Formats: structure tokens, C-alpha cells, sequence
RNA sequence: AGCCAGGAUGUUGGCUUAGAAGCAGCCAUCAUUUAAAGAAAGCGUAAUAGCUCACUGGUCGAGUCGGCCUGCGCGGAAGA
RNA sequence: UACCCGCAGAAGAAGCACCGGCUAACUCCGUGCCAGCAGCCGCGGUAAUACGGAGGGUGCAAGCGUUAAUCGGAAUUACUG
RNA sequence: CGCGAAGAACCUUACCUGGUCUUGACAUCCACGGAAGUUUUCAGAGAUGAGAAUGUGCCUUCGGGAACCGUGAGACAGGUGCUGCAUGGCUGUCGUCAGCUCGUGUUGUGAAAUGUUGGGUUAAGUCCCGCAACGAGCGCAACCCUUAUCCUUUGUUGCCAG
RNA sequence: ACGACCAGGGCUACACACGUGCUACAAUGGCGCAUACAAAGAGAAGCGACCUCGCGAGAGCAAGCGGACCUCAUAAAGUGCGUCGUAGUCCGGAUUGGAGUCUGCAACUCGACUCCAUGAAGUCGGAAUCGCUAGUAAUCGUGGAUCAGAAUGCCACGGUG
RNA sequence: UUCUUCUAA
């Protein structure tokens, strides 16, 4: 009864931090009005508007009546937990145990279902990652954020794949496409795009004079095969280059974007890759901007187009700050096993 | 041939939708008061409903039906 | 009208800028080359008298700052020099 | 880079993986309860779980304390967590390299220069001479440890010429 | 809990790269026998004679000694005699098998050692590069620290030169 | 005889 009388409580704890976070009220108010527009029968008179108001309404009413079933089914257990102390019934005691459990399932889809609230999470993406303007210092600094998510996507249970590998010749990769492959790998990876910059003391200075580095991350979700929109072939620049003669550099001419495949011994599916990268990638570069068409560029990650400072890495002093959520630590190197996803869910749970 | 009547029981299969009901549909497709009537022919409904079919008997009082072999046709088949 | 008389009671009546140096006046805290500041030298890349806030202090005053503009300083067109 | 670490089978050990704990393993304070101590059993990988007899050393008109346990309450603990560009301490390095400086003095507007230079000389800023410098300090030398030889002393567990 | 405990693991992994070492590639050597020859330490839960047995590792007995007394503890190269006779060798010993000794709760990971079997590479090592100026280089042993056990390391020590 | 170059507190 010990875990189950903390299973009722932190059960129940984090019930109610999710009636917050979904401002079921803010759904309600416009639900209990959206319930009178439909029990009104005008709604009916344009069966399209009804159907966009009453199936919508459906869409309004489960995800708030998601929460209230978890606080009316986690009355009936402690209620049960009631009958199992004055009545000391092994059933209705092993009732408080067994039914206390069914309570949480219910919002942990809903919650899932409200941190993937967004679109095409369920895809999996593919990363784009630079090497900054630091330096010889910004080389090594983009391979140390190579195994950072290679290690995450190992820890979180991803399959990581080399698309592409580009390197700096002294230090580190300079530049790296990279397939991360599995359920809402979009899900994740959609809140990382942009600038990672590295602050410490530089080896490569000669001295030990403190310089700083910096490099890209970029994401853009799986949809080719579930974007209808077809690449033209005349922007879609036919250049080839060699494995690591077979491997095809594609560069999107009008908004000036590359995407490559290296690892083909057929050319032709460095080539069935590149068409699978470059349509994801004009799809992508077609929804940041759309969600800068819903209210403005605020919907997406904020203003990513380089303003990304969304986490900086600070390593002298050993801390690692999120900026997108702002959410701090000092276990720098848990990070850069793949403990940034602490700053996904930073990102998702403060709704971004 | 028409013509009179019905055209059914439910779990209106689940679905998942636009509400999904023989009839958008993925999908089973049963039992059923049977003269017969299908989890249905189509149309229709926003869906049901509405029309309506198979169907069944009532009426009708000679055949009826569409195959195949062919004979000759016919359409297709507009120019300075 | 000036101007005077009573009435009433502390009553009806103070703010703005500044404090790294230049230049009179400082600490605390937020903050970490960000946000910013700034006439100049120049500040902020986790301990900021230079950022932001606090308290404190300086400077004016029904004003106080900023900008604009002028000459001075500038002997920096040097008659003086 | 046969470095920390003069010596990882567990230990060490900080690490990894599970089992566990939250005034805590470790201090002090506080009350509360039992002398402490002593033996055993199963459960448990063990961390620990319930058993099992015991005890009164020390003082008192003595909570049973002072001894030691356990409980409660927290104040507090704890950190091989970060920072050797916040540090002390300590250490390498140039390098046992012969150099580094000061005082007053004079010189230059000054920064500085002078001496400390120059010449002979040394392993050495070592010495001498010259010397607007003259002095001083730290030094590079000497003092020290051992060995090289001799004398005296004492001669056992050391010595054997006679 | 970046705290406290426990077990097991790991710190010893392993396509590699490098430093530092050690041992060899032999005949000035190997082997066998015989034999001359130290210095400096350590020692009490320690050193442990002697004896016994164990091929050996050891065990058992068990003195002695806090040590100029006893023990660890004969130094080793050397020398003398023989042997190998220029070969992957009677060089050299890697590796591995089997059987043990021993430590310590306990030797799988992950100890040390004995014995038997095994007999790799290696036949003087590129460009380069290191040390050292006299008891030095060179090679010969020995002790100690540390330490249940566990040193080619380290710290010392004498031998030849 | 020949021989160069040293990111940005
Ligand atoms: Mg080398």
C-alpha cells in the first residue's frame, strides 16, 4: 500500500499540472459556447459549419473530459482505498492497487497526445549540422555535437545513419547530414534547430585565451511519401560527386539549399536518397514558413533563422544553459550523451 | 407484358465518420414474426429518411426468353 | 487695479539629472561580450562603483536632462599669437 | 607518459550495474529510552531483518544518566561536485644559470642611465686595477654531508699479529 | 542526493599509435661440473636456521634473534674443467596444454610461483635518434621502500671495468 | 647553395 498510497498521490499530483498546461478552460469557454452554437439548429443549416463546429466540438470536449475522468476515476480509488482500510477485503485492497492503475493510461496518451500535440511529430527527421564561424576551435566543436545526439539517439533509441559526412581537416567535421530514424524522432528533434555555441578556454589558441565557437542545427521531418508536392528536376542541380563516383550532390538553387548522399554504391539511390531528403527539405522550408503564416514566425521554434541561441554551451565554467525554455545544468557531459532531452521536453512542456 | 399488395427481424454489422444507418465507406454480411423481402439493385439523405429493385403473392389468359449458326442489309463513312 | 485688511490652518503646493576615469558624488543585487551602456578613455564573455534594479550619495531647481546651434577653450590659420 | 599511483583479486574505488538509507556513514548540540558489553538463530548476495539468553563498571534525594547504546526533534551533516586565471600551501622549469637589486649621490626635460662599467682574472658580479659614483643586499664562494689519509679514545656481538 | 551502505563488475577491454623498459638474436655464447668473490639493508604477527619430506613450488618440525650475536643470505659475473661447433641452433625463449605449490573470505574476470609438455618471432634492427668524459660508460649480482599476496618499476648497494 | 608560414580576450 506504501508505493500504491504515493501511486494515488503523485498519480494525482501530475493530473493536475496538466489542467494547466492545456488551458482546458480557454477549450471549454469556447467548447460550452461551441455546445450552444450546436444545440442551436442554425449550426445544421450549413451542415459543412456544423460538422466544423460539432466534430470540433468532439475534438473540444475528450481532451478536457480526458482530465476530468482522471479526477473522477482517481475518486472512485482512494473511495476504494476507503473500503479497503474499514473493511480489510484483500480484493478491494488489491482493487486500490489494481485500479489505481487504469486511472493514469487514460492521460498518458492525453498527455502525450498534449506534449505531441504538434503535427508531424510522429515522423522521424533528419539533422543538419555546421561547423560555426569559431574556428579550427568550431571543426572539433560540431564533431563533439556529432556524438552528443549520436549517443542520444543511441540512449533515446533512435536509428542514427550517416547521410552525409563532411569534415574539417585540423579539427572536428565541418558539415554532416544524418538520418535519425523512429517514432516522433520529429517529435524531438523539431525544438533543435540552429546555433550551439561553444565558450571555453582554446587549445588551439596558443595560449590558453578564452575564444568562442558556434555551429548550425537543423531538422526537418521524414515526409517524402506523405508530401505530394513533387521537386522539380530543373532546381533539383544534377551534380555528382564520390563515396566514402557514385554519390550525388543536389544543390536547390532558388533558395539557394543543399542536400547530398554519399554512401551508395548505386548512384541512383544516393540519388532515391537525395530526392527523399531535398522534398522533406523544401516541405520543411514550405511549414516554417506556414507556422510563420499562422500567427507570425512565433509557432515555429520562435525566430530560428539564426537568431537560435536556444541552448549555449559554456564549458570552462561547466554549464550548460537552455535559452528557447532557459532551463540550466551543470552534468555537461550527461548532456552531451544525450541528456539534452531534458531541454526537448523544456521546449514542449512550456509549449514550444 | 403490364397490373394490386408488400418489400421484412434485429447489432441502423463493427467501423468512423460529415452523423455511417443495404446505399462515402476498411469490413463482416447473420439469424430473423417469411407469401416473400437482400447487414440490398440503384437514386436520393449531410446521414437516416424519400424514391425504389430484386423479391413475393393478388391480377392477367398465350406462349415466353436469348442463346448459337447463317443470308442479305445498316451505322460508322469529312475536300477542296 | 496697485495696495491693504481679516479669515483659515501646516494647511493647497518638488522635481529632474548624475556617482569608472575625465569630474563633485557607492554600495548592494539582477546580469553574464547577452541584455545593454556610451561625449572621450571605454564598459558587459558569471564577482559590472561603467548594464538593469535597489538603497545611499552628488548636482540643479519649478524646473531638470537630451538634441540642435554658436564662439570660447583652439596659440587648432598662431595680427595679437 | 615504469608520472600522480611506494605496488586495483573484492578492498582500494572515486566508476559501472542492481540492492538499499535519509539528522543521516561521519561531528556537535537536544531531549527521550536502555549500563555498556555479552552470545546465538533464520531472512538476506550482502547492505539488514525479526529472534536468543545477558549486563550493571561509575557516581549520586542518580530523567537511569556521567560510560555506551537506540529513538525523536532539528540545528546541522556530507561532497574525490566546479573553479590552480578566485587561492594558500606545495612542486617543475629555465638553472646551481651568474646573475639580480637597493641606498644615497651625481646625469639626463624625462623614461632612464650611473655603479653593475672598463681593463687584467675566475668555475663564479671571482678577484685585481682603472673607474661619478660610493656603499649595501640577494646571490658565486665559504660554513654543511660523505669519502680520500693520519692521531687519540674505546675495544664487543668486531678484531688474531704476538 | 553530486551524500551514506552492500554485492558483483570495471579500473587489466583492444583493428591501432607512441613513449619508457626488460630479454634475446649466441660461441667473449649456451650447457654441465667444480670453485674464488661482496657491499648495503631488513627483521618481531617479523626474520625464521636446523631437521624432515616434497624434483620443485613447498609443507611439517622448529631453533635462534629487536639483532656488530640469530635469520633473511651461498653474492653474481669470475675461475677451472668438459661439452655444444656457427645451426632459428644445446641460440633464444613467445605462446599454449596438463598437473601443482602459495597467498588471502576467496585467485573466473584478475595474483604469484613450481613441474611437465610447447619451442613463435628474432640470426643486430629504416629515415632518424639517445645516453654517457673515469670507477664513468659498459655489464655483474644484492637489498630496500611499497606491500595478505603481487615488480623487468623505483630507491639503494657492492663486483668487474 | 637552398629554405616559408603562426586564426580570432
Ligand atoms: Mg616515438
Amino acid at each position: 500500500i506504501n508505493p500504491v498510497n504515493n501511486r494515488i498521490q503523485d498519480l494525482t499530483e501530475r493530473s493536475d499540472v496538466l489542467r494547466g498546461y492545456l488551458d482546458y478552460d480557454a477549450k471549454k469557454e469556447r467548447l460550452e459556447e461551441v455546445n450552444a452554437e450546436l444545440e442551436q439548429p442554425d449550426v445544421w443549416n450549413e451542415p459543412e459549419r456544423a460538422q466544423a463546429l460539432g466534430k470540433e466540438r468532439s475534438s473540444l470536449e475528450a481532451v478536457v473530459d480526458t482530465l476530468d475522468q482522471m479526477k473522477q476515476g482517481l475518486e472512485d480509488v482512494s473511495g476504494l482505498l476507503e473500503l479497503a482500510v474499514e473493511a480489510d477485503d484483500e480484493e478491494t485492497f488489491n482493487e486500490a492497487v489494481a485500479e489505481l492503475d487504469a486511472l493514469e493510461e487514460k492521460l498518458a496518451q492525453l498527455e502525450f497526445r498534449r506534449m505531441f500535440s504538434g503535427e508531424y511529430d510522429s515522423a522521424d527527421c533528419y539533422l543538419d549540422i555546421q561547423a560555426g564561424s569559431g574556428g579550427t576551435e568550431a571543426q572539433d566543436w560540431a564533431s563533439m555535437l556529432e556524438r552528443m545526439y549520436l549517443r542520444w539517439a543511441e540512449s533515446r533509441g533512435f536509428k542514427t545513419e550517416i547521410i552525409e559526412e563532411s569534415e574539417g581537416e585540423v579539427a572536428g567535421i565541418k558539415s554532416v547530414t544524418i538520418k535519425i530514424s523512429g517514432d516522433y524522432a520529429y517529435g524531438w528533434l523539431r525544438t533543435e534547430t540552429g546555433v550551439h555555441r561553444l565558450v571555453r578556454k582554446s587549445p588551439f589558441d596558443s595560449g590558453g585565451r578564452r575564444h568562442t565557437s558556434f555551429s548550425s542545427a537543423f531538422v526537418y521531418p521524414e515526409v517524402d511519401d506523405d508530401i505530394d508536392i513533387e521537386i522539380n528536376p530543373a532546381d533539383l542541380r544534377i551534380d555528382v560527386y564520390r563515396t566514402s563516383e557514385s554519390a550525388v550532390r543536389i544543390t536547390h538553387i532558388p533558395t539557394g539549399i543543399v542536400t547530398q548522399c554519399q554512401n551508395d554504391r548505386s548512384q541512383h539511390k544516393n540519388k532515391d536518397q537525395a530526392m527523399k531528403q531535398m522534398k522533406a527539405k523544401l516541405y520543411e522550408l514550405e511549414m516554417q514558413k506556414k507556422n510563420a503564416e499562422k500567427q507570425a514566425m512565433e509557432d515555429n521554434k520562435s525566430d530560428i533563422g539564426w537568431g537560435s541561441q536556444i541552448r549555449s554551451y559554456v564549458l570552462d565554467d561547466s554549464r550548460i544553459k537552455d535559452l528557447r525554455t532557459g532551463v540550466e545544468t551543470r552534468n555537461t557531459q550527461a548532456v552531451l550523451d544525450g541528456s539534452l532531452d531534458q531541454f526537448i521536453e523544456a521546449s514542449l512542456k512550456a509549449g514550444l
